[PDB]
């Protein structure tokens, strides 16, 4: 991979994988996030911020501050088949004090057709009180100089889907899946669990005969509260409708929220 | 990835990726064996065979034959750390008509250094009846020219831990992970849970004190029945022994029924 021509957006590419395919012999939506996470670890070594996830500065380090995901919104036109080459580009751009986004764009690169976009918002907080707080014109002024001060979107329109606000599921729901844990594979170098395994977890209670005759299109997930290591996650699923679906994960004992979402899937 | 000039072994590069390492930034081992399928699959799509993790001809597809492991052996001497470029060498030898072999060299791309290696023992079995058949003539005439003929060993020692018996564990366990079960992530294109699951599901019971001080050096791992997708998994560990040693075994949740076992060797940091 490397920074473009600007140096304001960074590309790599990528061979998909056999272990990294589900029954249509195509890339999971769990493998494109997986990617996604991937280039934007490698923009952020590349201009020499953390390598964590977390895309720190020195001073950040110092004030015990992190990046953490609130929203992350893919949509996908075609998965990559098994051994084909995606090339994926993205940028990060500043919202102001409340925090930043990291849009990406994939294509065919064979073709140069875009087959799918992400799009991602992202707020400061302390690692340790988990209080979040907003972004100082000193820490702001280092990020500045690495994007793209026109706007810039992955998903451009006023008030498109990646905006939209996310209701909460009302007991009971339709379908459930409980009981979920993380194993190590789920966590990341800092011991907490990948931000890619509450996608897994919020799709586990799709019905079977739905992944078999459709297409997942769009996945709009947000981020409330963390998983630990040792927590057990409840995943809740009730038709809204193309099929549409509300997603809750909550802790299974007390109930407690860490994630809502909306997927939209396409019949094959 | 390419077949090497003999054309009898296949070769491929992996840039280690930031989602792939663990607490140290190396790799894991669940990397390691995820990426041990890789070059597996793209040697046997090299010369025509199934990419579906089976490597079968057009003579099993008409039987229902595949291949399935029985067991994998990985010795790993150092773990590559996050963007660091590895480099895998993989080949197949027939050892007569009980089954075949599939066996791995790691390599530190930049210093040409041997890191780890792998072997795994395969058996011939019918996909919809589970049961076990000895390799015909006419199906291994099929792979002997894509093998070396002179034995090549990944393991040549003597009574090399790869070909230990493994005994089976008896209750009480001294550690447990209790209610295991496999999420989609876990399935290949097939629908089956991916052989690289039952690696993660046997380190689940290993007490967290352990990883945190000692690194994996060697793992030994039988596989004797499949966890169904629908399935709940129990990891059980004991120690056995400055190493630190330990016998595994995996059962299904209700009735105790074996799917795996195995043991595992740490080096203190
Ligand atoms: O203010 C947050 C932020 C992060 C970045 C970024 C830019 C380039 C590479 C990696 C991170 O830009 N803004
Ligand atoms: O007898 C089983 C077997 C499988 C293979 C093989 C050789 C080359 C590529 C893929 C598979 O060789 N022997």
């Amino acid at each position: 991979g490397s920074l473009t021509e600007d140096g304001l957006s960074y590309k790599e590419k990528f061979v998909v994988r056999s272990y990294e395919v589900g029954s249509n012999k195509t890339a999971t939506v769990e493998t494109i996030a997986n990617l996604l996470q991937e280039v934007g670890c490698n923009h952020a070594q590349s201009v020499g911020f953390s390598t964590d996830g977390f895309a720190t500065t020195t001073t950040m380090r110092k004030l015990h501050l992190i990046w953490v995901t609130a929203r992350m919104h893919i949509e996908i036109y075609k998965y990559p088949a098994w051994g084909d080459v995606v090339e994926i580009e993205t940028w990060c751009q500043s919202e102001g004090r409340i925090g930043t986004r990291r849009d990406w764009i994939l294509k065919d690169s064979v073709t140069g057709e875009v087959t799918g976009r992400a799009t991602s918002k992202w707020v400061m907080m302390n690692q340790d009180t988990r209080r979040l707080q907003k972004v100082s014109d000193d820490v702001r002024d280092e990020y500045l100089v690495f994007c793209p001060q026109e706007p810039r979107l992955a998903f451009p329109e006023e008030n498109n889907r990646s905006l939209k606000k996310i209701p909460k599921l009302e007991d009971p729901a339709q379908y459930s899946m409980i009981g979920l844990k993380p194993r190590r594979a789920d966590l990341d170098m800092n011991q907490h669990v990948n931000n890619v395994t509450y996608i897994g977890w919020v799709l586990e209670s799709i019905p079977q005969e739905i992944v078999d005759t459709h297409e997942l299109q769009v996945i709009t997930l947000d981020y409330r509260r963390e998983c630990q290591q040792d927590d057990v996650v409840d995943s809740l699923t009730t038709t809204t409708s193309d099929s549409q679906f509300l997603h809750l994960l909550r802790l299974s004992g007390d109930g407690q929220e860490i994630n809502r979402g909306t997927t939209l899937w396409r019949k094959k």
